[PDB]
């Protein structure tokens, strides 16, 4: 059904478009500080100027693409909007491809920008000194959590109250995310993001963590947002339908 | 009455579970800067980074829960709302017994995963050097009288002329309370969330500052929304009844 | 005709109290950074937390008084908003006296709160070094000119394309004042602002440029939105009558 | 047709005066690290600072002329709805004509005001060391593509989702795109903005890049919004009318 539809590869299209400005501006933003090159200073990141580039990147490219793709740009929220069946199977695992593959493009022409960087991580997350795997897992679990449960909530559809820029909001929760979660992993909180890196760095040390959190930080928003705090008045049959239909 | 009914309950889980995300969130952001560990470097707390940490996570959560509990997640709003007579005593009670077992529970983790930190005061309120019990206690008491004073604003539901996100609004208010007290009294102004601090660390010195004043703040701002600046046609015996029922 | 009418000394009241809030605020946040006393440490000013301070302020008590008062909180506001005639002299009079009498309210309380700090200036604006009186004051008159014209335009009532949050604007045009204005002045831009802190430090050196610029600023503000950029079709004749009338 | 109206006519002076006041004081806000000019300190530039600076200069602006002119205040973002054919060919060239002007007056009037700067190059951008021409180029193109991209998404009056200020969501595009691309390039982003500069200061190495980059960017994000993203449901033909007819 929505194979051979024009409007569907329109929004996988501004997934994949949309997620390599994101993720360009953002991880150009996080290798600002290292410039000048010969400059040889004491130049400490700033934790403020990543976070607001990340959010920002968020709330424009929203405000650019939400009524084209929904505005995902992150697998873990694709795949909360899965569970709470909103998209289909299909459109999950398109916006995922397109989303891990802009980050991959995104991050290449990265390198390439910043080739004169020695050592340069191309934005990496790994764990800090003195966070483990659990730390670590948790970090990511609570951003993503916060991260799709103000998805899901400013999207019910149901809400009458609800006033202002969705756009920013979102962005917003994702500049939340990285002020909580720079420090400790670098705030992956976004699989593709963090996949782009990985590969083309070539580094896939502790990626597992920057996978599975997001994904169980997403699953437990779903569940706290549509079963314990704002169920829906909807059989389980009805709603699964979604998942092959699309509707 | 709302003792038998579910959305009352769903309401007090939405609380407990927002202030249990706002504590963490907020305080793992106010202890980032203490990684990493291995590397011997003087660094100081951002106080922006922090601001909008907590400011943020009140914008999102409030976003994601208001429509569902109304999204205080601080006692003192909670207790504005009470004397501004708009909830019952009741609510009020459950309301304040999820806030701060929440931020509790969020603490307990947080220290869970910080761990690695020798000598983790948790976010604890303290006094600065130079600031005695008086002065911090008015810091805290004009930090809660704009934050409550705002809330009362906002859904005074006798406006037509608002606009925009109130979620952002209340959240920037904490943002500016927080840019207000970091440097004094490390900015408490949310009795829940400095009460988490103080169990976690089993150190409850100066504790009484950060819940009298902010009490003292909210009552302020109750005495001058309702009865200075926007009065009600409406008899306080009629508003009496409201303590008692909840509509 | 106004002087017989409860709701316009509850708007006075409300220019008192909201000023009183937002200069304690401020420059309480402004004074941050000297804590702790004891520690001697060469910390540095955040010009981002300050400015974010000043609008954060500025956009909170907006969003608490506007409906009361209009929510001014500047004389040079309020005297823009004069010269384009939508508020009668006595308001604008009693304003600016409620501005500069909560000012001198809050800047006692705050320097009682901050006595430990030693050589206390207040947040008193005074030129920096490399600034004298003209550039000064050209500084002074483009910000406090953006500030005019932004309230000037938020507040037409012929424009129907206005949304969003109109406090969330004035308090971002009030930062913008500030991240323009605190290296070269301290950004006045708020003449009850500025005399506050003059009259409490006994200080009065260059303070003719914060009630001069200021007012120079809002009065091209004034020519340049209702004569240049959206004239209204009215007789000057009939715009003096709110002068006199408030209507 | 347009060249006798009075409408056209306050728009473009309009756009003079709001990029005047745009690149002062956002150029004003980038230069005021270097104070005060008598003390010796190692003073680092704030990226966080300028870019809110230059992005809450572009909302508070847009907020006062988005009514009468559209509030472009960028030559690339005049390109880009030339190309989207949502203005004419003379209104454009106008457009360009007066934010160049203001762009060299503001410059002018602030090195005027920036006197006591020993070299100063009054923000003037310039590719940071370890970035050549081909870098720069790539970070400008995409800096602008981000911004015109938001600001055509935002103009579209196709569009019933939209909510919130649509001028705070152009600041905030601004805003991003500076902090991406301040450490690279100074983040020209804006052909008047760059071109005062360069003009006042006589420099004009690398001075093409700043005018190329950014067009490229602004065509590129026309031809994604209107050509791959959401086409519009029109001939080029009736398109081209805009051209000249301004309707
Ligand atoms: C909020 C919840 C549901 C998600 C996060 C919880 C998990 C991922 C976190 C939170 C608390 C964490 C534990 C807290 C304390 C320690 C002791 C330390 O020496 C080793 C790691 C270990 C054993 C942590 C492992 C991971 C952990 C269990
Ligand atoms: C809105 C109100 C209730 C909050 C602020 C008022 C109170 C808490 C403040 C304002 C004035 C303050 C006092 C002003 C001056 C001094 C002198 C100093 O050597 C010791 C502290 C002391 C005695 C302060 C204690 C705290 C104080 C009483
Ligand atoms: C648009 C206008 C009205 C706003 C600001 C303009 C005025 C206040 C500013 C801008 C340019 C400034 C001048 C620029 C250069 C100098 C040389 C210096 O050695 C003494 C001050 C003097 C003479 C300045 C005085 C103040 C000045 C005239
Ligand atoms: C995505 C598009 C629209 C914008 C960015 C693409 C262009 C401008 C970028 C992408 C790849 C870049 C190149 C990548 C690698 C190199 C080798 C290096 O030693 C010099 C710069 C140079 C030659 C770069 C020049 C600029 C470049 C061609």
């Amino acid at each position: 059904s929505e194979f051979k539809k024009k409007l569907f590869w329109r929004a996988v299209v501004a997934e994949f478009l949309a997620t390599t400005l994101f993720v360009f501006i953002s991880i150009g933003s996080a290798l600002g500080f290292k410039y000048p090159v010969g400059n040889n200073q004491t130049a400490v990141q700033d934790n403020v100027k990543v976070s607001l580039a990340f959010g920002l990147s968020i709330a424009t490219l929203a405000q650019s693409v939400g009524h084209i793709s929904g505005a995902h740009l992150n697998p873990a929220v694709t795949l909360g909007l899965l569970l709470s069946c909103q998209i289909s199977i299909f459109r999950a695992l398109m916006y995922i491809i397109a989303q891990c593959v802009g980050a991959i493009v995104a991050t290449a022409i990265l390198s390439g920008i910043t080739s004169s960087l020695t050592g340069n991580s191309l934005g990496r997350n790994d764990l800090a000194d003195g966070v483990n795997s659990g730390q670590g897992l948790g970090i990511e679990i609570i951003g993503t959590l916060q991260l799709v449960l103000c998805v899901l909530a400013t999207t019910d559809r149901r809400r009458r109250d609800l006033g202002g820029s969705a756009p920013l909001a979102i962005g917003l929760s994702v500049a939340l995310g990285h002020l909580l979660a720079i420090d400790y992993t670098g705030c992956g909180i976004n699989p593709a993001r963090s996949f782009g890196s990985a590969v083309i760095t070539h580094n896939f040390s502790n990626h597992w963590i920057f996978w599975v959190g997001p994904f169980i930080g997403g699953a437990l928003a779903v569940l706290i947002y549509d079963f314990i705090l704002a169920p829906r008045s909807s059989d389980l049959t009805d709603r699964v339908k979604v998942w092959t239909s699309g509707q």
